[PDB]
């Protein structure tokens, strides 16, 4: 069951590849961007980074809810 987590940032959000507080930045998301969640790890949530796993912690996340939006869009 994949989790979606909103990110509430007064500017942006920063993704790191570890799992400390300085670990690796990698690059950054957008506010209010949603994020997928595969697992959690320590006090970060560990998300699908494009190209490898991004870390983020659960201050920056919040209003965790379920979101895959069902397949076939196109109403019948």
């Amino acid at each position: 069951a994949e989790k979606t987590g909103i990110v509430n940032v007064s500017s942006s959000l920063n993704v790191r590849e570890g799992a400390s507080t300085s670990s690796k930045v990698i690059g950054s998301l957008s506010g209010n961007t949603k994020v997928t969640i595969v697992g959690e790890e320590g006090a970060f949530y560990k998300i699908e980074y494009k190209g490898s796993h991004g870390y983020v912690a659960k201050e920056y996340i919040k209003d965790i809810k379920d979101e895959v939006l069902e397949h076939h869009h196109h109403h019948h």
